[PDB]
This record gives C-alpha cells, sequence and structure tokens, in this order.
C-alpha cells in the first residue's frame, strides 16, 4: 500500500526566543524539520505534505530544495486543523502517517512497525509509556485496542495511574482522513480541533485503533525551547556515537564526540577527546584524530595521523599522510600521499604533490606544489596589490628556503634551490639556485642598553 | 525590618591540602565566601560580620575590597562562639541570617523564604530532606513548629527514618541572639558551643521554631574537600548554562559550557561546545562563538562570529566582525565593524578600522590602523632594542605587503601601499609607494644533493 | 605463601571489528592486558602466565617487555583448557590467581582480599552482585561456603532471584590446580572445558570454597567491544581523578580530564577542563595549567603557569616559566626558570636560559640559546639544503630583531645585538651589532587600485 506523510511545523516557538520559526533550529547541524522530512523520505513516503505558518519566508529559504508540498495554515486553529488543509491531496487508499517538526528524532523502525500495525479502515497510534505520566491523555485498552485517550482532568483515580500515553502520531488511509477530520469540532476549553479525536471518531464508526508503544520515549520527544533541545542533541548524538562504537570505531569519549553529518569509516579509525565531524567525512583504515580536531567535508585516505588542534574543511588527504598539531586546511588543499603538514602552517585551495612538506609558519594559496618538495618555515606565497589571486607553481624537488616570500603569478620549476629571506618575483628555472646577496653593517663594541 | 548577616570562614580546610584557608577556594572564578558575601549583599544585608581565623593575611589580601566586618575568631570553639564574637555588633531589633563560608550555592531566593518565615522573637530553621539522612540532626515537628534537632546517636528506629535534617542556617532577631548564644554550654563529646543548641533554648523560652525546607539539596551542600568542590562547580555550571538556554542561548551542549562571570546577550546567540566565558562579557546579536573559544572581559558586537579556538581578553569588537580561528586577542585590542582576523594573528593594544583585515601569521602591537586596510601574511610590528614600546600608526587605505617589518615609531599616511620583505623605519607619506630593490645571485645548473 | 598468575588472553574479540587481537585495544594509553599484567606484578606474583592465541605475533611484537610466560593456545577449547596449558609450570605449594586479560579494572586490594580469605585446599572465588543477575551463575550459599554455582538454564524460582555471581576469577594452590584441571569434562551445550567446574569438583573433595565480594562492579567488568571499552575507560578516568582531587589537585571538570600514565603533582596545583596527560608527568607546587594542553613525558617545575592550547612532549620546563597559549615543546625543549614562550612558537631540541624570551611566530630547533636573551617575532632557525640539522649557539644577552633568519651552524656570542629583517649566516662577535642595510625605491604619487 502506498504512503504518504503530513509534517505540522507551522509553530512560533515563542519560547526560543528567537526570529526562527520552531522547526527551523538545528539538532545535529540540520533543522528539526529536515530531519523528519528525511525520514519521512526513509520510510518511502510519495508525498510530503508540510504545514507551515510562522516565519514563512524563512522556511521557503532555508528549506527550498526540499521535496515537499507546501501547505500554507494561515490560522493556527489545531493539529486536526493543520491536517486538515492537506487532506484534499490525500489518495483514497494510501496510508497517510502524521509527524511533528519539532519531534526530530522520531525512528523509520518504529515509524514501519506503527504502520504495518494499521487494521484496514482503521488507526495506528503511536503510544509511549511515562513513569510520570501526569499531564498527558490515558491510553484506555479494551481487548487489545485502544477505545477511549482519557485527558489528564477528566480521569479516575484508576486511570491517572495508567502510564502509557498519547503522542499524537498516528496512521490512517487517506479516505478515512477525508472522513473524519471533516467531524472533528472545537468544543473543548481550547477552542481547537484536536486530531486526538480521531480516535473517538474511529470507534463510533466500529473502526478498530491499535497501539504501537515506541520503545525509546526520547524518540516521540518534541523540544519546547533551547534546553529541551539541547537535550535532544545529546540523546541524538550518543546514539550516533553507540552506533560507531560498535561498528568499531574508537571513539575514547563518546560524550566529547560531535557528528552533524555523515561519516563514512574504516577499520581501526580512532578518535580522541573533542572531535567534532560535520557535513560529508570519510576515513580510511587506521586514521587517528587527535584532540579538539575539526573535519568538515573531508576525505582522509589510510594511515592518516591528524594531531591536536587542526582544522580542516573540503580538503582530501592522502594516505600516510601526517598533519597537525596547529594545522588549518581551507577549502580546495589537496594534499597527496606521505605529505606532511605542521604547526601554524595554513594551506588553501592548494595542490601538495607526494612526499612534500610544509611544517612551521606558513601560508599557501592558490598554488601547486609537486613531489618531494621542502617548503620552510615562514614562507608565505603572497600577491601585487590590485590582484585577483593569481596562482603560484612549484615543480619537483624543489628546496624554498625559510621566510622567503613566492611572489604570484611566478613558476618555481624542477629541482630549483631558494635560499632563506628571498623574495620571488621572477620565474625560477629548472635546477637553478636563487639566492640573495644581503648588505650588513657591523658595528663592533656596540654595548647593549642593559 | 532591617537585616544583617554573620558568615562562617574561619576554617583551615585541612583535607584541601593546600595553603589557602578552606573558603577562598573558587566556584565559577570567585571564591566560596565571595558567592555567600554577595548573596548576603543581594538580601539587603546592612552589616555583613565576617567571623575569620585560618588563613588571617590571606583573606585580607584576596577580600580586601568587600564591605564586611573583620571578625577573628583566635579559637575555634564552635559555631555558637563563632556567631557570639560579631554579637555585640547586633542591632536589638534587626533580623540576623547565619550563613557558611564554605557552602556557597545558597540562593537569595531561599533565604529570602527563610527570613519571610520567622516569627517574632522566634527562629526559622532551614532545613533539608536526605535519601540517606545518616549523620544528620533529625527535625522533629509537634504541630508544625521544631521542638528538637535530635542527633544521629541519640535518636530511635523510628526517628532515623526521619529524612528532613538540620542545615545550621538560621534567622533570629539580634536581641535574641544575644541573649540565646550566652546560654549555650559545651558539654558534648566534643567540647563545642554549638549554633544548634539555639533551638533547644527557643523552645525553653516558648519561642516559636519554624521549618523552611530548601528546594535543592545542592543549595545548602558544603565543600570540605576539592572533590565536593567540584561537584559543587559541575552542579552550579548546569544551573547557569540551563537559565541561559531559558533565555534563548542556543548551548549546544551545557555539560561542556563555563561561565566564570555574568554574561549579557541578545537574541538568536550561538556557543558551541567547550567555551569558556570569564569576567564580564557582553555578547550582541546573532553572534557565534566556535569549539574552543576563551572570552575575557570582551565586549562583542551583533553579527559576529568567532570561529574556533580563538581566545580574546580586554578586547572590544565591531559589529558583523570575524574573527579566527586560532586568533589571539591581548588586552586593549579594539576592532571596529566589519574587520577580520585570521589565524596566527596576534593583535595587542591596538586599534583596527572598519572593513581592515589581519588575516595570517602575523604581530600588531601598540598600533593604529585606520580604514579598509589590507595587513599582509607575516606582518610583524616591532621595536628597536632599549625602546619602550612606541607606536606605529597606520592610515586609511593601505596595503602592506606580506613578510614586513614596521618597526615603531613610525607613521604610514592614507593610501601607501608597501611591498613584500620590507623593512619600514621612516615615515611613508600619503600615496607613497615603498618597494624593496632586491639584489639575487642566480647560478644555473645548481643539482640538488638528492 | 608464593603467588603465581594466569592471565587469559587469547582471544580474537571479533565484535571489535579490528586487525588488533581483543586485549590489546587500550585503556588510559596502554592494553588491557598490560593493566592486569601490572596488577599481577603489584601483588608480588613470581610467575605470570600469559595464556596467548589469536593476533600472536602482534602480542609478542606490544608485550615484548614484559615478564611473563608465553603460553600458546592453539585451540580455544574452553577457560579450564586455557589455564591447564599453564598447570605444569604451577608450583605444588604456591597459590595461583586466574585473571582475565580483557578485564583490566580488577584492583590489586580485591585481589589481596580474595588471596587472604582462601582456605588451605580450597578455593577462594571473587563474586559480584548484580541488580540484573539474568544469564550469569548464581551462587548458592550453605553456611558460609559455595556448594554450588546454578546457571540460568538450570535455576528454579527462588534461585533466579540472587543477586550474587559468578566472576570466575579464582584462587587456589598449585597442586589442587592441576588435580581438579585434569577432572574437567566439557558435556555441555558449547562442548569447552569450564574453569567454573573446579567449585563442583573441590565440593566433591571436601574442599571448602568461600565467595569474596568485589566491592565495584565495574572492577571485574570485561569488555567485548568497543561500547564496553569506553564505558571502562570513563569508569577508569574517572577513578583516577577523583584520587587526585581528595589529594588536592584542583581539577576543575573531572569529566574532562585524561590521565594516560602516571602524575606526580605537589600542592596548590590547579588544572582547567580538557586536559590530557600522557606518560610519566612531574608537576611542582602551584602550576597551572589552562584549557585544551596536552602534556606528554615533561617535568614542570614550581609556579609554572600554561595557558590555555599548548601542547608538550618530552621537555622540561624550570620554576617560574610562562608558557603558551599556543605554544608547542617538541622533544628535548629545555626551558630555564623565569623563560616565556609565547602564542604559534615552536620550540625543538632546544636549551633557552634563564629569563630569555620568545613570545611570538617563531621556530626555534638545535640550539642552545643563553640567559635574559629577547627572541623576537618572526625568528626563525634553518639550515642550508642538503644538511644534517646543524646547531644554532646563541650567548647570554642577545636582542634577535624580529624576522631574522638564523642559519645553522652559527655562533652567536654575549651581548650581541642583530636588527630586524637580518639573513645570519657567519658568526657574531660579543658586543656585535649586526644590522641590514636595505635599498628601497620610493615612488610618490602612487595612486592604488580602488
Ligand atoms: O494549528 C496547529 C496546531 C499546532 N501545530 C503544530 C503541532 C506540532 C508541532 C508544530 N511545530 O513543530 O511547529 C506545530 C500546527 O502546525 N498547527
Ligand atoms: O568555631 C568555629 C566552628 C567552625 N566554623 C566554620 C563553620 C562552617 C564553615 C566554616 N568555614 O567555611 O570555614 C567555618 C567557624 O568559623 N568557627
Ligand atoms: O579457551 C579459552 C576460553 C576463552 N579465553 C579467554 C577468556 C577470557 C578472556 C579472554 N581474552 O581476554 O581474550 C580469553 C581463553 O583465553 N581461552
Ligand atoms: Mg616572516
Ligand atoms: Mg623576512
Amino acid at each position: 500500500k502506498a504512503l504518504s506523510a503530513v509534517i505540522l511545523a507551522a509553530g512560533k516557538g515563542t519560547r526560543m526566543y528567537s526570529d526562527l520559526p520552531k522547526v527551523l533550529h538545528t539538532i545535529a547541524g540540520k533543522p528539526m524539520v529536515k530531519h523528519v522530512i528525511d525520514t519521512a523520505h526513509q520510510l518511502g513516503s510519495e508525498n510530503i505534505h508540510l504545514i507551515y505558518g510562522h516565519g514563512g519566508d524563512l522556511m521557503r529559504t532555508h528549506l527550498a530544495n526540499e521535496q515537499v508540498n507546501w501547505v500554507l495554515q494561515t490560522e493556527q486553529l489545531g493539529t486536526a486543523h493543520a491536517v486538515q488543509q492537506a487532506a484534499p491531496f490525500f489518495k483514497d487508499n494510501e496510508n497517510i502517517v502524521v509527524l511533528y517538526g519539532d519531534a526530530p528524532l522520531i525512528t523509520k523502525e518504529t515509524l514501519e512497525k506503527l504502520i504495518e500495525a494499521k487494521p484496514e479502515n482503521g488507526i495506528a497510534l503511536l503510544t509511549v509509556n511515562l513513569d510520570n505520566p501526569t499531564g498527558y491523555g490515558r491510553i484506555i485498552r479494551e481487548n487489545g485496542n485502544v477505545v477511549a485517550i482519557v485527558e489528564q482532568k477528566d480521569a479516575n483515580a484508576e486511570q491517572l495511574n495508567i502510564k502509557e500515553v498519547n503522542t499524537g502520531v498516528m496512521v490512517s488511509d487517506g479516505a478515512s482522513f477525508k472522513k473524519w477530520l471533516a467531524r472533528v469540532g472545537n468544543n473543548n476549553a481550547q477552542g481547537e480541533y484536536y486530531l486526538t479525536d480521531l480516535i473517538a471518531l474511529a470507534n463510533q464508526d466500529n473502526c478498530q485503533v491499535v497501539a504501537v508503544q515506541a520503545t525509546d520515549v526520547m524518540e516521540v520527544e518534541g523540544a519546547n525551547n533551547r534546553l529541551q533541545l539541547a537535550a535532544l542533541e545529546r540523546y541524538f548524538q550518543n546514539k550516533q556515537a553507540s552506533k560507531l562504537l560498535l561498528e568499531g570505531v574508537m571513539i575514547y569519549d563518546p560524550a566529547r564526540f560531535d557528528l552533524r553529518g555523515t561519516l563514512e569509516h574504516g577499520k581501526d579509525v580512532e578518535i580522541d577527546v573533542n572531535v567534532i565531524i560535520e557535513g560529508n567525512v570519510k576515513l580510511g583504515d587506521r586514521v587517528k584524530i587527535g584532540t579538539g580536531c575539526v573535519l568538515k567535508n573531508v576525505v582522509i585516505g589510510n594511515d592518516v595521523e591528524i594531531k591536536p588542534y587542526s582544522v580542516l574543511e573540503d580538503s582530501i588527504v592522502g594516505e600516510k599522510a601526517a598533519i597537525g598539531p596547529f594545522s588549518r586546511l581551507r577549502p580546495g588543499a589537496e594534499l597527496a600521499a606521505e605529505t606532511h603538514v605542521g604547526n601554524f602552517v595554513e594551506i588553501k585551495k592548494s595542490t601538495v604533490g607526494k612526499g612534500s612538506k610544509v611544517n612551521h609558519l606558513t601560508y599557501v594559496g592558490d598554488s601547486e606544489i609537486g613531489s618531494n618538495c621542502n617548503i620552510g618555515a615562514g614562507v608565505i606565497t603572497c600577491n601585487y596589490d590590485g590582484a585577483n589571486k593569481f596562482k603560484t607553481i612549484i615543480g619537483d624537488d624543489v628546496f624554498v628556503g625559510s621566510d622567503t616570500q613566492l611572489v604570484a603569478p611566478v613558476k618555481v620549476a624542477n629541482g630549483a634551490t631558494i635560499g632563506a629571506g628571498t623574495t620571488i618575483t621572477r620565474d625560477v628555472g629548472e635546477n637553478e639556485l636563487v639566492i640573495t646577496r644581503v648588505a650588513q653593517r657591523h658595528i663592533q663594541g656596540w654595548q647593549r642598553p642593559i
């Protein structure tokens, strides 16, 4: 049977105290609503109906590329009213799962189980057991099926001790949604049209409502403020870390590890404390990451060691390379196999060839460096004033003496040797030695002012 | 009714294994006793009587500016004896609250409630419920009021199961303190004069003793060693973080956030993991702080992003500025709006004008830099030998080529251009171009030793 | 009575998903099996019989220097079979303690207590109380002694509620081991020879089996995968941190502190969050370590402050020195008393004399620097091409101007002064002033392209 999703995301999120609407705040680097959209897609949803309202323009800009049907809800008259805005687009004989944009941790596995348990022409309701269920609607079962959701203020002493409560997440066919939504009223203290009332309406029609318990309480938790959001973040990171640990990644402390994207890994990977992995990251076999590193959108080959406090982005590092500590790889940094990048070195939009070393106090930008080069401490690639970031081309087996400035556009051919303290503006030929002639004044018997 | 405070702080703190006396060890960057003094001041205390003893000279130096009455207790003969040293200074018809210098987490709100509950000519006693009350004096209530504090060794089976215990924190009027303190004896296993005995003496005089429970167990906890102190630190930081989160500050992980002072914030502020905020810090709207940053006594304007592993102190940063990663702002660094400071850059006691950039491997000290300047990689401001840190003055729209040394005292006027590898000792005029004439030796066919 | 140990370490550790065998994965920087070997040595074990199998060659290379008897178990036919491989080497009247290489947290104190409780010709069995004992063999006591270990599948309702279970850790004399091991069969669902069966065999011979409870559940926990290993790591670090805190080390957050080796400390030492201590580290009195530092094999004198994000290895720092932030000490760095090393400075295999300062953007390698020297920002020690890392010798009271290159081999004698931007290739004499003669072209009225 086909499937489509409805995601409620119209909320202002007042207690976030933000200019953003509620569902755009991030978990693991990605909006809460994007998590739910992805999960909806994982389930094989044909359509995803996004009910939006507050911060409409921001929603549109932040989620511009998402494959969803944009359903504007001008007035927040209740969860049933929200879902009914998308109802005209429901296929009569597809299943519809209702999800909430502020509850990002809900898993595919739990939702697959919910959908499977849905009886024909009936409802599958996602429930959860709370140790303190105070305030939530209690699930009343009579011979396997949900006959009522009894609210806190209505429940008797016996019912108050029921720990199983309603989450509001549910599945039913499109025809049934269209039918029952038109029959939901707002005769209550809040004057709202509640999706909850579908359970009563289903029982009225002698249609079966089946309860399906969520395994994890936190999986169905929503975030109404940033304290709650921080709790979801930590639960999520702990779970990501646990999975990686069971896959054989050595994470020294999973409470001090953050993944904000996707990690692909080989075997015997070691990640020390306080590492942050962002975007799409790939690590080969036996990669070692030291404390305090940040990797965003990088590919790291086999047997690479990244030493502490290194920051890498949009970069590629070949096998057996050595990076850090205190190294900076900026976008377009491409390090070949067996290369070396050391402390207080910045590499931007440059390729560095096999075996080459750049180990101290150096800036290399917009450059091509060949194989087995020695880039001395203090070397800087620079431009003339008013230039448009021109390129420095360094061949193979070149020695560049310490504290030399390479002034682009310039080429240094294979086997060239450049002395310390040189200013290179003209191209250097193959096997050309360039050394600076210094003039110095020597004054003997100069007593220092001490 | 007026109020004054007495703070017991005479302890050696032997189990700290320190040359400091007990109450000078810090929580959130500030001595335990200073927390209590501040809380006493928040309550509107007219006088604060500080009972001190061990490490007297250190107490005097560390708390020199505190508005307290210094009451020296030469012998630690007990809590009642301690309080009686300050008693001659009690006003007969002011309230007196007794606090302990090693219990820094006690809140104003709890103490206001304690004072409010104090019956005329009676005592208000702060109590706390412990799940394991073993060792502590059990509170015995007979019709709403405290009739006895029964110690562990005296209590019967029934009383041993009482979970409410005595904290020793109490409020009574000055006249009553003077009266009852003179009647406290030391006939006990320890030979000490216990403040606890005031409850018995109050009941003797048919004066009412009212119990007031503390909401948080940790709020009344003292620290006798550094393990306990670390527990108070974490409880305190968690509470500070929680408050900020509910105020709308996005703290990615509140377990990896430290505030040691005061934070003023706008809306939509984002703070990544392992950030430390010290002294008085102010952040505008939409400030983003990356992982590993340290901010001490800084003002940060709207829309500033501070990238990872940046350390800033006694500095000001204008709106839309970009700092980091690996940036160092030392005291007196003043960055205007829309400025840029990059990796491995150190700025000390300098002003940098709007739009200017200092992006790599640079030291700027004792300088004024104007607007829209380009400070190249490797640039260093320096002095002659035996100088007294003289100033470098750089005007507006100046280009300083990479690896140039600026030798103070020197001025570079508006629109000047300085070539790479230059040593500037003489003033540079408006629209003056200064380039270094290099002499180089070129040797062709130099085969490298490889 | 003499003592020897047997350590079971033959396991593949399949669920680690590693090329290493199970017991070589590290806790606190050291293989799990090495922890157990050290503990065995602490007890005064005469021989340590290491039962190994999978990853034999890796075990041999990683533990090459360990004083153990290498006992190869070609087939893992069970714990009794494992121990019997070492049995021929047991002395008849020495005690033998059996330990597991994947359970590294077992303490000397617990094992001393186990051995003490061993009755003559009997067995001492280490047991532990679990809240959920499901799956583990229940200890059956009849008048003080263990009469049976009843497995999950055999136990009756009453026995299932027994919380005390078997750990497999046990002590008995060598003669008794030889006797009973020969009588262990493999008639069970797994077809394995279980060491557990010694308890039945002991009771058969009317020999006493005494239960000794472990105080900490985690102390006897093994790690079968990296998630479990991470849990052992955190328990271990928490325990190390707690001990240091009770000894008087101020650890700001013990959940963000890692010791991977041994720490020797004085009084009033302060360690901020996210510090890693590796190898053998010694800190004097009043040492302050700022956030993010890494210290590996270092000696730090009294009153040293190490500021944030400093990385030190195989180095010595004299009293009252100031290091950091962003300082790098590489192996062989020897800093005298009252020295200063600042941000973006790298010191390798060099000695730096009393009072000298190296405060910015500098590399010093293979050098000797005397007392009260001023090493300016941007200074770099370097070599000629094809050199073998020659030495730079700087005397006392030398001023080296900013951005100067020192080209080894070279000597600069006492009291010399070197101007900024100099290239030093020739030796500098006592009280010699060396300044660079720059040639510059000045072009007036150069309008920048803006
Ligand atoms: O009328 C309503 C009821 C509330 N609702 C809503 C329900 C749950 C979550 C969110 N949200 O994440 O913003 C919104 C809606 O979207 N519309
Ligand atoms: O005689 C005494 C009893 C103990 N006492 C005391 C009581 C509580 C806390 C501290 N302190 O924080 O140091 C001291 C005193 O100050 N004096
Ligand atoms: O036949 C056997 C039983 C299993 N065993 C074994 C038992 C416990 C722990 C380990 N280990 O840490 O690898 C191995 C062995 O060493 N041999
Ligand atoms: Mg330089
Ligand atoms: Mg230079």
